[PDB]
């Protein structure tokens, strides 16, 4: 699945990880994710991702 940078501190959202500490089962899609979970690093909003492709 799809990799995410955050712009801001460099997190990596990765689809198959998730991020289960804070309610995200792993092979959760970044638009899946709710509108309002943010960065677990630095708290940055969905907004400040980018997907990791061309
Ligand atoms: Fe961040
Ligand atoms: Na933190």
């Amino acid at each position: 699945m799809a990799k995410w940078v955050c712009k801001i501190c460099g997190y990596i959202y990765d689809e198959d990880a998730g991020d289960p500490d804070n309610g995200i089962s792993p092979g959760t899609k970044f638009e899946e994710l709710p509108d309002d979970w943010v960065c677990p690093i630095c708290g940055a909003p969905k907004s400040e991702f980018e997907k990791l492709e061309d």
